[PDB]
């Protein structure tokens, strides 16, 4: 008997509830770290979970024993929708199949087809056009940022984008993004522990269910359109490539590529692909308002590398160390997925002298890496310095794992990072920014903190440069 990692003694049913913290799952995990260290077991309701804190511990599991920890566990409030299908929430061979398909696909588009950077560039331009019309007025960029991000996923997945005032677009927008806030509510974190009981009563889970059903409905009726226009020689977008692939194995009643796996993979792409990018952007700008000198510097460097004429492109990034550092530091401080996304182990496992039984849920707490004082002088202060060596060159940092690590690492890292780079720079190229609020009175504490973090809403003006 090697046994489970150390941790508090559970009650039946309640589990470790009486050891948790009212402030949420994260604060709980961090309190428990102080007592039990970087690898402990906490019983969430009746199911035990292994929490990993610190960079070292996270890395040993995810990179070193990469495969043992290649498993994905459920999120209670969304499991009824996903049910183990789609790229995010699938395991074993299904997941292996989907993720291989999902990379390849967005990974090229082809010799005539337009590319993801091209798409993002276009979105950026459309955005700057949109931001001009407001002629320097106070706004709340929340809806715009949700818009540009969803449009990138649409562009990829439906082969079209949507005007920022498109009303039925906006209805679905609103609906879909309300889900994110419900999902990271306190209620949803209680649901995580006790769904087995709360499933019988009204609560956020039902709302989240309806909203995701509505989008699923819309996804499905766009899958139909695509199907009756399918041109097997010029696959326009994601859905097409899938549908063609669905064809191949229509002869195999054991193939993973069917209707259900399609709808939910597309959901998955919006689900994982949209809010975090958007809130990163939103938070970037909040930060640049608190730290004008950074913004100035970012602008100075855009001036030198890109100029005022042409539009930022992706390989401008390798020539813009300070800017890449600011982005990295935005994501780091941002800390938008504090306790990561549930893994499970795929086999009994030895870890630091413990044995973890098959399918036990593992929670890699990325927040504890992003704030690791070994890798970040100043872990709780904004500081592009964390990513710049003495020669103003861009230095990798072991503590920096926002997209997580290993076999499950964010499938959209590439896209995501391009979005951040191109939107940040393209906006900053054409606009100064300002706020009623004085810099040093800009509170940066997140309004809500759950499986995602939300920065405070704030008002900003985008001023002209043209
Ligand atoms: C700020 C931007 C983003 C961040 C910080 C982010 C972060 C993450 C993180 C931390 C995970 C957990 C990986 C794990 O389980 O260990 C994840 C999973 C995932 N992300 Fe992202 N993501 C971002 C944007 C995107 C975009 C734009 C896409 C797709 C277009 C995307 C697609 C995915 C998918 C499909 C998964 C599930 C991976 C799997 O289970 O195989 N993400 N993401
Ligand atoms: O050593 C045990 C003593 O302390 C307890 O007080 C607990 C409370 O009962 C205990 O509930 C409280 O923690 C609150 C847990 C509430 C659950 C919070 C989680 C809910 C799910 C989502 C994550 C958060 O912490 C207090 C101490 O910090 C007992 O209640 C006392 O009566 C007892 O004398
Ligand atoms: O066949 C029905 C119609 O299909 C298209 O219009 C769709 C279009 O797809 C579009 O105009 C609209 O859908 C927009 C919804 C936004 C996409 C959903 C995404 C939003 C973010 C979160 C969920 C994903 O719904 C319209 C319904 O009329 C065609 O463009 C229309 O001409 C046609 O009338
Ligand atoms: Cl669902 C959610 C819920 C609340 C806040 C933010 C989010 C969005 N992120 C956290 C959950 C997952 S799983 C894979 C990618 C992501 C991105």
């Amino acid at each position: 008997k090697g046994k489970l990692p150390p941790g508090p003694s559970p009650l039946p049913v309640l589990g470790n509830l009486l050891q948790m913290d009212r402030k949420g799952l994260l604060r709980s995990f961090l309190r428990l770290r102080e007592k039990y260290g970087d690898v402990f077991t906490v019983y969430l309701g009746s199911r035990p979970v292994v929490v990993l804190c610190g960079t070292d511990a996270i890395r040993e599991a995810l990179v070193d024993q990469a495969e043992a920890f290649s498993g994905r566990g459920k999120i209670a409030v969304v499991d009824p929708i996903f049910q183990g299908y789609g790229v995010i929430f699938a395991n074993g061979e299904r997941w292996r199949a989907l993720r291989r398909f999902s990379l390849a696909t967005m990974r090229d588009f082809g010799m005539g087809k337009r590319s993801v950077e091209e798409r993002i560039q276009e979105e950026a331009r459309c955005l700057v056009e949109e931001l001009r019309k407001s002629k320097g007025a106070l706004l709340d960029n929340t809806l715009l940022f949700h818009s540009i991000t969803s449009n990138i996923i649409c562009s990829i997945v439906f082969g079209k984008r949507f005007d920022y005032k498109d009303p039925v677009f906006l209805r679905l927008l609103d609906l879909f993004f309300q889900s994110f806030s419900l999902i990271s509510s306190f209620s949803s974190q209680v649901f995580e522990l006790f769904s087995g009981f709360l499933k019988y009563f009204p609560g956020t889970h039902r709302q989240i269910y309806r909203n995701l059903q509505e989008i699923n409905t819309f996804i499905g009726q766009s899958v139909e359109k695509h199907r009756a226009t399918l041109d097997p020689s010029n696959p326009r977008d994601f859905i097409d490539v899938y549908l063609l692939r669905m064809e191949k194995d229509k002869s195999d009643p054991s193939s993973e590529f069917h209707h259900q796996n399609l709808i939910l993979t597309v959901l998955s792409l919006f689900f994982a692909g949209t809010e975090t990018t958007s809130t990163t952007l939103r938070y970037g700008f909040l930060l640049m308002l608190k730290y004008p000198h950074v913004t100035e510097r970012v602008q100075k460097e855009i001036e030198q590398v890109i100029g005022s004429h042409r539009p930022p492109a992706l390989d401008d990034r390798a020539k813009m160390p300070y800017t890449d550092a600011v982005i990295h530091e935005i994501q780091r401080l941002g800390d938008l997925i504090p306790f990561g996304v549930p893994h499970t182990v795929t086999k009994d496992t030895q870890f630091r002298g413990y044995v973890i039984p098959k399918n036990t849920e593992v929670f890699p707490v990325l927040s504890s890496a992003l704030h690791d004082p070994r890798y970040f002088e100043t872990p709780n202060t904004f500081n592009p310095g964390h990513f710049l060596d003495a020669n103003g060159a861009l230095k990798r940092n072991e503590g920096f794992m926002p997209f997580s690590l290993g076999k499950r690492i964010c499938l959209g890292e590439g896209i995501a990072r391009t979005e951040l780079f191109l939107f940040f720079t393209t906006i900053l190229q054409n606009f100064s920014i300002a706020s009623p609020v004085p810099p040093e009175d800009i509170d940066l504490t997140p309004r809500e903190s759950g499986v995602g973090n939300v920065p405070p809403s704030y008002q900003i003006r985008f001023l002209a440069r043209h």
